[PDB]
């Protein structure tokens, strides 16, 4: 079998583009925006900008709310969901009275997280048609059952493009960044259309498609301010999928593989680092999540 | 198999007795070894410190240590200060420097702060005992692996010692560095299964099952779970992040308890589950599989 090897490559290259799955993680710098329960540290405004419709996932809502401690009733939630054990009395008063579409879900077999991915799934589906579609369903399982359902009756429109920017999903709860992580795997398998970006207060996480992935952008002091001890963006591939081993080829990092085998229990590339200025290429034989530094 | 997957919803307390097996105290500290990594450090420090045989600062770790204090910082040195040492300060380093810490640096770009200190750590309770600069005058690039490796080449490693290693700040921060952390979490106790790590963090305590069956028991969950009240039960999580999948699991005190339970990644995961046993529970894993629990003091 083919030698894994790893180049190192200088700070800087021109990667030309390469059938392949286009990248482009730092646009921000149909879109939808969720927000986990955890302190917001980022240009929150500037994102919330940017996107049609905002989510809060039960304590999310805190942290929007607080986010405030700009006028606070500016930036409304289109919708409020979980099961509401963390979200705080005053908080949930304050968005009912704003006008939040508060979607409760009991189920102890589903998370806030995948209540919400849920919620924004189904209104692409049947919010153009009716704006309180969410009013009647089921209080327990309710989003799971409907968005079942409506595969069961084949009024699932496959085709529409939604890019998620998930806020406070990693770096909390362990078993809860565990979890964000599954869901991206399963959520890319299940519907390769919606892109995910979980933007955290170190990095921005995404997935990289099995078969060539071209991620590019402006330059990147855009997300990595100017260095002279850094004079490049840190980034990391991680195989966390069931799906090993599974072979890199990069072109444009500053370890660029070939042929290089990575699992969980065997070689992980961290702390790789970004040569391209304009862009790089990963190619994977399997999806794989891809972490790249921001700051 | 052909087994039933199921989850049983359990009352908030329940009582498991004891079952060969594997024990774990995750909670004994509210041969010892402190690992502390670049962030900032949120918990009873002081009082794990004094808890530990031998401290160790990676990089960047000495920072987060130092500004601590910003109790006498002067009064907690620690042992060996390893890495690349980009991340450390220069003024910190000089301050521990100038206070005994044992300074190993290791400018290799194939293995990172975390592993180098274990390498460390390891090589520590090898050769310390029979000389204090033992690390001194080794390969400025990865002479601890190299060193680490050649021992055991040479057949001097003393294979039977159980050392118990806290750490802090491997996990929340950079992703990949979490995911590496995990990933060695995996692999030392694949190599060295007398080593026991913790993770501590801000949030929880992070450990590893073992292939089999594991008894993991505490005095009470008031040790870890401040008295709830719209909280009757610690929240936990079993997640299988290694690359043998899928995992099946039994467990006997949890809230959401499991049995011939099939968890791998891509498919389901057991999180926000909770603790109901009072002073202990039981998973058995067909394979190493990581837990969390959720910790506030
Ligand atoms: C095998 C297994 N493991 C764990 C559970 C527990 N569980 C899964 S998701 C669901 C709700 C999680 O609620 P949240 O999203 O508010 N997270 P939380 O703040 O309750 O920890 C629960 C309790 C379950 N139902 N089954
Ligand atoms: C396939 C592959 N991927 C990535 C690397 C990069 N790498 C692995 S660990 C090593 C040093 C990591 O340094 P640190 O522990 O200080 N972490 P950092 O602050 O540099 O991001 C490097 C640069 C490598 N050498 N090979
Ligand atoms: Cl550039
Ligand atoms: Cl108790
Ligand atoms: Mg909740
Ligand atoms: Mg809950
Ligand atoms: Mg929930
Ligand atoms: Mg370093
Ligand atoms: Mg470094
Ligand atoms: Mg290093």
């Amino acid at each position: 079998e083919l030698i894994e090897q790893v180049i190192e490559q200088p700070d800087s290259l021109i990667i030309s583009p390469p059938s392949y799955n286009h990248i482009q993680p730092f646009v921000y710098l149909h879109n939808v925006l969720l927000i986990l329960n955890q302190k917001i540290t980022i240009d929150l405004i500037s994102l919330w900008k940017k996107c049609e419709i905002i989510v809060c996932a039960d304590g999310g809502a805190n942290s929007l709310y607080e986010y405030f401690n700009l006028q606070r009733s500016d930036y409304i939630p289109d919708y409020i969901v979980g099961d509401f054990d963390s979200i705080s009395p005053d908080v949930k008063t304050y968005y009912e009275s704003h006008g939040s579409k508060i979607i409760r879900q009991s189920s102890q077999y589903y998370n806030d997280f995948t209540k919400s991915i849920h919620c924004i799934q189904l209104h692409y589906q049947l919010n153009h048609t009716k704006e309180n579609w969410f009013e009647s369903i089921d209080e327990v399982d309710g989003l799971a059952k409907l968005w079942n359902g409506l595969n069961n009756s084949s009024d699932v429109v496959v085709d529409i493009d939604i890019t998620i920017y998930v806020l406070n999903a990693i770096g909390g709860r362990f078993d809860q960044t565990v979890q964000s992580i599954n869901q991206l795997y399963i959520m890319n398998e299940d519907y390769p259309k919606v892109t995910v970006f979980f933007i955290t207060t170190n990095d921005i996480i995404f997935l990289l498609k099995k078969g060539v992935n071209y991620i590019s952008y402006k330059n990147r002091l855009m997300f990595h301010k100017d260095n002279g001890s850094s004079p490049t963006p840190t980034c990391g591939l991680l195989p966390l999928s069931n799906k090993t081993p599974i072979i890199l080829n990069s072109y444009g990092l500053k370890y660029d593989m070939r042929n290089w085998k990575t699992e969980m229990l065997g070689q992980v590339s961290s702390s790789n680092r970004i040569s391209g200025e304009t862009g790089f290429i990963v190619e994977c034989s399997d999806d794989i999540v891809m972490n790249i530094e921001i700051d």
